[PDB]
């Protein structure tokens, strides 16, 4: 509808798949070459459906950060034969708060789905299902089951994946330039 959702469809288009785990179905963010990320609840194994295809994992890292507490945040190294449209130029360096942001979702379930959550708070720790999880993002909006691996999205950039919610409110894992250094 507007340059927001213009940003967001542009990031849906080119640079998501649908993986399926054990876990489910989930929106998965490719960030360049066969790398990609996936909420860790996903439990990501040594084979994973991506848009139906059985590939194979070639590496799988659940971050943590330099406190060892989870960041909800998985990379994935995928045996493709096709690389990401690279954008790692959208990530933010830093930790910060968002204006007007959109959450974008494509799966079996939920696709073409753009979401306007609004303003988005630096909330950092949150018990999220039992797990002390750091650099949380937090938007007003009663997200559902199915949006996990969901694109937070403003214009100009690409800055976390939707991992949880409490039925008022939803929560990001921060995206950051510096978990995608080669
Ligand atoms: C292609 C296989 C990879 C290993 C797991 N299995 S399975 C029966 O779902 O456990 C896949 C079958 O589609």
């Amino acid at each position: 509808m507007g340059p927001g959702f213009d940003f967001a469809q542009a990031i849906m288009k080119k640079n998501t798949v649908i993986a399926r785990t054990e876990k489910g179905e989930f929106t998965m963010l490719g960030v360049y070459d066969r790398v990609a990320v996936i909420p860790t609840h996903a439990s990501v194994g040594e084979i994973i459906y991506i848009n139906d295809v059985e590939t194979r994992v070639l590496d799988a890292c659940a971050l943590r950060d330099l406190t060892d507490t989870n960041l909800e945040i998985t990379i994935v190294k995928l045996d493709r034969n096709q690389k990401f449209r690279d954008i790692r130029h959208f990530l933010p360096r830093c930790e910060d708060d968002y204006n007007d942001a959109v959450l974008s979702v494509h799966t079996s379930k939920f696709p073409n789905m753009y979401i306007p959550v609004g303003q988005v708070t630096n909330y950092g720790f949150l018990n999220l299902g039992g797990t002390p999880t750091h650099r949380i993002l937090m938007y007003n909006f009663p997200t559902r089951a199915g949006q996990c691996g969901g694109v937070v999205t403003t214009t100009g950039k690409v800055i976390g994946i939707h991992v949880g919610g409490n039925g008022a409110q939803g929560f990001a894992a921060m995206l950051l330039h510096s978990y995608f250094t080669d």
